């Protein structure tokens, strides 16, 4: 299930404490620079009623899950891809031995790729194998977007907030509206606490994967 359970057992205990309730308060010392995300995704474009979702992953790498489950990613050289069929099954090729296979695709991608390019900006952009997209949808407040390492990254619409939750170090990063990165262990922050804001968030989060687990 790509580790999607072992996330919601861990935001349902975190959630189980009511950190924002502490009393004494120390989210500071619930930060963990060793679970720093080494991939999240920067940008995205959401065209499915017609192609697909296009994004961009923090290492520059482009990719796109079209409507018929199949995913192509062009690496941050821009010439060589991996192509995952509906199978999951995968393989590896390049844009410039011109395949006839995946030509209508390809085109697509570098479309997707030039529109992020001149009209969006790169989330993450102010720090330091390759997932996939394995799903996503949107609600109303954000949208979800669930990576094939496991990692589930939540973008709020109204204050540009972010999520992006780690299962395998049982890790959360929050991006705040000013632009400012931290990231937590989620047992210390039902030790420490946080504040509302936070725990609303990682609420939100435990409801978002458990529709993710109904699919
Ligand atoms: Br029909 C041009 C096109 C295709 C895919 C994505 C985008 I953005 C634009």
């Amino acid at each position: 299930d790509c580790h999607l359970s072992d996330m919601l057992q861990q935001l349902h205990s975190v959630n189980a404490s009511k950190p924002s309730e502490r009393g004494l308060v120390r989210q500071e010392e619930a930060e963990d620079p060793a679970c720093i995300p080494i991939f999240w995704v920067s940008k995205w474009v959401d065209y499915s009623d017609k192609y697909g979702l296009g994004y961009q992953l923090c290492d520059n790498s482009v990719g796109v899950l079209f409507n018929d489950s199949t995913r192509l990613i062009l690496y941050n050289d821009g010439d060589s891809l991996q192509y995952i069929e509906r199978d999951g099954t995968e393989s590896y090729l390049t844009v410039s031995s011109h395949p006839n296979s995946l030509m209508k695709k390809i085109t697509l991608l570098k479309y997707f790729r030039n529109y992020m390019s001149e009209h969006l900006l790169k989330a993450g952009a102010n720090i330091t194998r390759l997932p996939y997209l394995r799903t996503w949808f949107r609600t109303r407040s954000a949208i979800i977007l669930h990576l094939s390492n496991g990692s589930v990254q939540i973008n709020f619409f109204q204050d540009h907030t972010k999520l992006i939750l780690c299962p395998l170090m049982a890790a959360v990063t929050y991006i705040d509206e000013k632009r400012d990165f931290r990231t937590y262990r989620l047992s210390l922050l039902e030790e420490y606490g946080c504040c509302k804001e936070l725990a609303s968030r990682l609420r939100y989060a435990r409801t978002m994967v458990d529709k993710l687990l109904s699919s």
